[PDB]
């Protein structure tokens, strides 16, 4: 069967519940959802559920109790969510729903969105040390698919990710930034899908594609753990033999496509990585050459920041690991997809549900080896009738990337989701994604936002809990 957690990952574990058990214990953050046919109902709702909960009754109920009466409420056309730790944000963000104001841990919209959301899978620099292990640590089901990950990370490459996720002395390199990633995002899509959530279609960037496959069901979990193992490896192990001349480096420069078509006529071994954004791509190359290409940049006002890496993925100098990739992806099962697909491997072009697979060995190694055609992905879908992107990420880069491409395309009032960042609450984190998924009409039980009660005083003495 497959490997069990390792007995290091069991030491860590005791001693970072040792650790979390030390601190003071902050208030969580709880999600208010109101609702109704009508705006103008919603609002009213809202300033009702405002004034109870200043009276002494309202004041000697948990938040946790209010929002789980709220949750069971029909939810209406029109939505809003307050996000509070204590009844003074509540009141605060209700008074805001009641008077239409805006704020920022008040999302209210007047009906649904059309489209579906996409469900981006990026993560390319956006691993951070801790990244996953609070999450890790008090959700029990973004931790069983961690572990069911890292079993299977132990089984193809020899190693526990989840080690490393606990293991605070421990950061990442090139292989591991991918596998981890990988199983962060993986556990984060799954527990987005206990409660209710699904992609209407996935686009992939990078060394999120392997998990891109396996969101749009074009890979079982064993197939695409088979292609981020088997790529992360041959690169990491690459790219620390790199030195002098064989050095590549990867910079993200504030230059369009059509001007990095005129720029590179004056650097010649220049090659795309990423298509980023309308005005900003990675490149990648001789060190000589990057560092001319970003002093121009800079001497044009324009930014430009290189990536830690000796190597320079999605360009030339990834042809030598394309045979043993090939040899070691021998077997994976290329299954239709069941939502859509945005490949930015196949230049950004949109594959149906139930279309023919595209995820054999071929495609992972033409991902690997060819440029990542992201924002046109992310304008494909936006010309789609798409507003709605969801991020799985340890960190939010690719949202701001898709932010640069949806006001580019027109669409300057996108439903722009992140998950997980470096620096804020984890499990905070995931209830506003979830809320926000709520209050723009996409699939979420927002009763799966609570636990089950265990008597009457886990309901709020309002409607549709009151007690006769
Ligand atoms: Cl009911
Ligand atoms: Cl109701
Ligand atoms: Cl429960
Ligand atoms: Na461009």
């Amino acid at each position: 069967e497959l490997p069990g957690v390792t007995e290091e990952a069991l030491r860590l574990k005791e001693a970072a519940l040792e650790e979390l058990a030390a601190q003071e214990v902050t208030a969580p953050l709880v999600p208010l959802a109101v609702s109704a046919f009508l705006t103008s109902r919603k609002k009213a709702a809202a300033a009702e559920l405002a004034d109870w909960m200043q009276s002494p009754e309202g004041q000697a109920s948990s938040l946790e109790s209010i929002g789980r009466s709220l949750s069971r409420r029909n939810h209406g056309r029109s939505r809003a969510v307050v996000l509070a730790h204590d009844h003074d944000e509540a009141i605060k963000g209700l008074r805001a729903v009641a008077a239409g104001k805006q704020a920022p841990n008040v999302f209210s919209v007047d009906g649904p969105v059309t489209t579906g959301p996409v469900w981006v899978l990026a993560g390319f620099g956006a691993q951070h040390r801790k990244m996953g292990k609070s999450l890790y640590l008090r959700n029990e089901v973004f931790a069983a698919w961690i572990e069911k990950v890292d079993a299977l990370v132990q089984d193809e490459l020899g190693y526990s990710v989840l080690e490393l996720i606990l293991d605070d002395a421990q950061d990442y390199g090139i292989e591991t930034t991918q596998v981890t990633i990988f199983a962060i995002q993986i556990a984060l899509g799954e527990l987005l899908r206990h409660h209710g959530a699904k992609p209407a279609a996935v686009i992939g960037q990078s060394l999120g594609e392997a998990a891109s496959a396996y969101f749009a069901g074009g890979l079982s979990l064993r197939d695409a753990t088979r292609a981020i193992c088997s790529r992360s490896h041959l690169m990491g192990e690459g790219e620390a033999m790199l030195f002098g001349e064989y050095i590549r480096l990867m910079a993200l420069v504030e230059y369009s496509a059509d001007e990095i078509r005129e720029v590179f006529s004056d650097f010649p071994d220049l090659e795309v990585c990423v298509y980023a954004a309308p005005t900003q791509t990675v490149i990648g190359g001789p060190p000589e050459q990057v560092d001319a290409i970003l002093a121009r940049a800079e001497a044009e006002g324009k930014f430009a920041r290189k990536f830690a890496t000796k190597g320079a993925s999605h360009t030339s100098q990834m042809d030598p690991l394309l045979g043993e990739l090939t040899a070691e992806l021998q077997g994976i099962k290329p299954t239709s997809p069941t939502c859509g697909i945005f490949s930015t491997v196949h230049e950004g072009r949109y594959i149906k549900p139930g279309g023919e697979p595209i995820h054999d060995v071929e495609y992972w190694k033409k991902g690997l080896r060819h440029s990542v055609y992201f924002t046109h992905g992310i304008r494909n879908a936006v010309d789609s009738g798409h507003t709605t992107f969801l991020e799985l990420a340890p960190n939010p880069v690719a949202l701001m990337q898709v932010a640069l491409t949806t006001a580019d395309a027109g669409l300057h009032d996108a439903q722009l989701i992140p998950t997980l960042a470096r620096k804020q609450d984890e499990v905070s984190s995931m209830v506003s994604t979830m809320a926000q998924l709520y209050v723009y009409g996409h699939d979420l039980d927002i009763r799966t936002l609570f636990s089950r009660a265990s008597g009457p005083q886990d309901y709020a003495n309002i409607p549709p809990t009151r007690f006769k």
